[PDB]
């Protein structure tokens, strides 16, 4: 029961950072040594936060128009005591470059790692819609 | 060292049970609350055994042509003595239906825990090409 | 007779404080567990006001344009004293961006429960056209 | 707990006697007066057994190949001792003209009655695949 | 009440003698000065029964699969004691050139006058499908 | 002979009040339970005055460019001293959003009755062009 | 009135010759000095028998298969005693290719003279469908 | 010899009224009970003025760029003393709404008679392009 | 008046010899330095028979299905005794590969001259439809 | 030798008249009774002046930009001492609606007489790009 | 003069040892250091004979079917008593896969040198057709 | 090799005067007879100067930006101590429209000869990209 | 002169055992470290001798069909006594599913290391052209 | 381990002079000898420093927005103590015409000798994504 909503709690927290283009709080979150699937990459498996970097200075931190965001149906794994994996949908409502309300959706996995008390993520995984959103 | 040559020795016999068509293998490698991300599945996060079941019953335990397997630049994380998580890129060559030889690409992450001594499959995601070659 | 006509009589005043954006009749209106399955949802279903809040901010809450409804040949379940439910077509006549009239269809149902001695919506479906206008 | 599980268990028991094109069981389960909204019927509202008996006799009394079924993630409202709602997303697995497996997925709406001790099926809505494969 | 029942009866057996090919049971329904409106006439306004005799000759009475025919929603409008008007939207259920069960829809005006204590179609028109089904 | 000219004239100021945008006249030509098949109702049987109010107001009131219209081959069917039916083709000559001349046809069946002394239009059917011209 | 009626008796008398591919009725029919407009003749006019010799010889006289022909809304023109013109719209029901019914659409003028007592063809001219029909 | 070139001569002196957008020449060399069939009059028989009127009114007065017109291969035939009938092929030169000149064609047939001593058209009929140029 | 007559039958003999693939004939009415322009030659001038010689070998000689050849409004320029050209367009009606007959046009310019008391071809010019027709 | 020199003088001299749009020069050139078949007269035959009248007044008169033309492999048939005819390949350069320079090809034939000392113009064929560049 | 028409000999005779498929002819006529552009070799300048080998071996030596070729308006430079170039448009007449007559054209350059008291070819430039025919 | 790289040095200073537009400098470098192969002569073959001054005049001595050419794999035939040819790909670099750097190829032959001490081209043959660069 | 020529022998003798299926020459000539790109490997760097072993098996042993291979314009770079680097352009005619002579180009690279005294392949690029034709 | 770090070092410093537009600096890397294989060629190799120069100067010292390089799994073969070679994936992070970040792939070869004490650049090969980027 509880330490389950610890994870969710951490992952609404990542998300959010990402929404504000918070990169100083970001990179407390993430472990230097992370790995990444995503759809800007090509098929590539990306390492390290240079790459996220580019999309928070020129894109994060910039766009300021309104954004709503939906976690469906969360399925949490617990590992031990110092290891765990989240899976969820994620809905995102956004305005287009005309001012239309538009949706898209993406399935995503993070897999959370606990070195010296605090919860750091180590590998994340999307498939569907791309981060950057076709306004 | 040792520890992630482990990881993938696992990683390799699971990915041998489904090329052989061997759902009781199979059974034994996979966590009875296994869930998956995979094309098959049209956006939805499935649950247990029994929608890859219908794969080994309807096409995997019947077809018989050559098929060769390469897992590329495989990354290793490990978190403790009982779980790991493990993601690499997999090409697939296969004979098409007019008898031609064919390549594909897919993105894979599986995460592994250790109940009883045991090492076991309890999350998988996969993007790319489908596990049913467009022959 | 008489107590099928008052499930219309609701179901009259829910489709006007939609037309109107008035969010706050819309909430007294709703149970707080109410669910929805409708096109903008991209097959999922949904839970809860937030999804609904989004298009009552960014856009039912802001247009001003001419728009009317006709509810055709409403078929309505009578489940005891304290819940119903009713299936009808709808037809929507609005104004589109160049000042031309326009028609559009949709299928809906709705249920209906009667705590506290008032009526509230527990559920919603929807098939055919988008409720945001192609204007 | 236990009164939700009995809708679970009734909603199985339907699906499966079309599934087997036993029109005497399915018809055991349904209300008279049953009325459907379904892709079949082009927009319309059909009221009776007599639309669905068609496809009983000449297609689902008819075919034999396997066919596997999944509900995802059902929520069931409860409104007394006498009336229940569930809603859920439905996964077709099944086996094409070619005899290659396929993938197709629905939204469905059942809602529920108990004259006479028996729990029976008042309305029907469904969205998304077609009830007849695309073969 | 009574009045609308018999004007029911007769537009549907009228519709069953198309369905049989019954030529000589329709040609007493019909006056000798019928008039039509429908797709196959080209948009022209038709008079008599030789227009009709060759889709009875050619196909109707030659064909002999499975068809379902619905009426939904009739209106009927009685004016004075020997003239009446009925319109309705019709639902064809038949089976195609694969032996594939497919719908289609059409809306229907017909018009009825009651000389010598027998009621006579005396116009007829009719929009949406044509009366030949795409098989 | 004179019966006949009679439904020809009140069907002629009919056409003539929708083309001026004179609601207040046209009202006083239906019965207030008057029925309608036309192109902007989707495939649906309308009933009553409001649907046709919409056109009134956001069009035909408000437009003001030459138009002219034909009756060709108007055919009389007369059922008693109270009742008449009218079937007839359409063409309609209009200016287009450059000022260019274009023509436009439709097929249409009225039926008339007489009560209080007055003939008014008990249902409507319409085919071919939609009223509003695509300029 | 009887004068008209023989230009009506003559000209379908003429259509049956061309129905029964008799060439030898319809040179009497004819003047030797005819002309024509037609779909066949590219926007050339056509003087003489043998233009449409060929379609006698080498399709009239061999096909076999059921048509019917319909005359709508002949008009005729009478100008003195020995000369008429007579112009209308033509329907033909056909069996295609693949033995199902079709209808196609022509406009006609046919300009008739009576020398030596005897009513010839003149001047013909052909708009819309070709003589030929499209099985 | 003489008698086909007065034929010749009033055949000219129309089309050039027509060029003028001369209303009022137009009038007195046509019949009341004049017919017609043209591209513009979707395959029906016109009859009178009325439906020429607005070509005149709303475009043929207004204009004013070069046009040159042709007629080649005049063919009269002479039916007595007081009807005639021509046929020709009409060539069109025009400029369009770039400036830069264009070339269309049409197929015509005109019929003649001679009441009161002053020649009279009494039916025509058109093929090809258009009266209309498409500039 | 006689003059031209016999440079009508001339052509007339050419055109049939060619449509008989009488080589030997069609050797004997041209000059031996005789140059055309037609389709086949993709816009470059040949000279010679060698060229034409190929299609009467490979085709013309072979063929044996019905043709029709019609010549309308034949042009003549008579320039002294010896030296005549004529123009024509030529209407061929043929058989297609399923049997059906086909229509096809081309324009044709034929420059004569007439040593040694007999008129033979000296140039050739053709436009339009190809000499092969697309059975 | 000679003689056919003062051929390409002439027809060198006509074609510099229609580049520099002087009508009173070409109209000496040409018999009055002059004909031609060219792409501009859609497949018509053309006599006499008139029809290329317009395009010295509403173009070739106005135009005044670069154009270049070449005359590729003329042949020459001489008929006796009054009569010739010549061949040839027409290359234009022109500058189009862009300022760049663009290339078309002709093939023309021309039929020259010899009346009262002067070389006259009778016949015409033209094949290829049209007259009018495509700027 | 006599110069001139040993270049073109040469020129036909090789023309005809690829027509025969006869490469020891072929290869006497060419120097081994020879040169090549043409449509096979993709933009490349091919050297000496082996990549000509493969088109004798697998096509020209196996085919049979009747081809004629004209050579048009060869122009010949005469580079002092040991070398030539000549350049020439082609014509290739062919039978297809159907058995129907086809026509192509290329555009030719050859070079030639006279070491030993034998003409040789140094160099080819080919542009347009392809030497393989698409029959 | 000091005779090939004056061939090279003549081929260069060639293609520099077409670069900077001097028509003057490049009219001493070719024969007066030069004959032409190349892509804007739509496959005719050209002779003299006049159709290239064309280009230097409506083009070449106009434009001014950035410009560079490669000449790729040169292979040198000499044929005596009077004649050469030259055979060698060109790339092309150049600015767009946009101002964006663009490359093509062509595929060139030269014939050079040696009158009065002066090496002069007397032909030239093109393949690939066209001399107006597609900006 | 004498050491690039055996980089080309070593070069020649690699391609020839590919052609032949000869994996065990094949396998003597690389380094068991060799890595690779090349088409088939849809941009991924392969290494070792495993993914070419299935073309050898399934493929390039099966095959017996004609193919000829030209080796264009090698450049060798030579790296001290031990290591050396060649780069060229490869075309392929081969002969089609049809029987047809078909053409290919691609480019590659090929780097040499001299242990053992043996010169052994450890790095191949590839671009163009796959290596297996489209036959 | 530290003689493959040298190789990583003197890549990552090419790669900026690139970004950088620093001409002089990338000339002091290059061996002047150098040859290319990469898209903007064509299918060509280019030797030499000047097809890249124009890159220099019409582009690279030009532009100045964000752009981001990362290599991925770069593998080293070490060729004794005087030769290197690296190959690598290449993706680039940009800003296109809009202001939208994008990606694109390259895959890359590059060989280094080691004349003078001093790393320099002699070969390289390209695949995949252009230099210049599609903004």
């Amino acid at each position: 029961d509880a330490r389950k909503q610890e994870i969710i709690k951490t992952t609404e927290q990542l998300i959010e950072a990402v929404n504000n283009g918070d990169f100083e709080a970001y990179a407390k979150i993430c472990d230097p040594g992370l790995t990444s699937f995503e759809p800007e990459a090509l098929g590539n498996l990306v390492e390290g936060m240079d790459f996220h970097r580019f999309y928070f200075e020129n894109l994060l931190a910039k766009n300021s128009k309104p954004i709503h965001t939906t976690i469906l149906n969360p399925h949490v794994h617990v590992i031990g005591e110092d290891a765990a994996c989240i899976a969820y949908i994620r809905l995102t409502q956004y305005i287009d470059g005309q001012g239309r309300p538009r949706t898209s959706q993406s399935e995503e996995t993070r897999v959370w790692h606990r070195p010296d008390g605090k919860w750091q993520n180590v590998h994340f995984h999307c498939s569907g819609a791309p981060v950057a959103p076709l306004q």
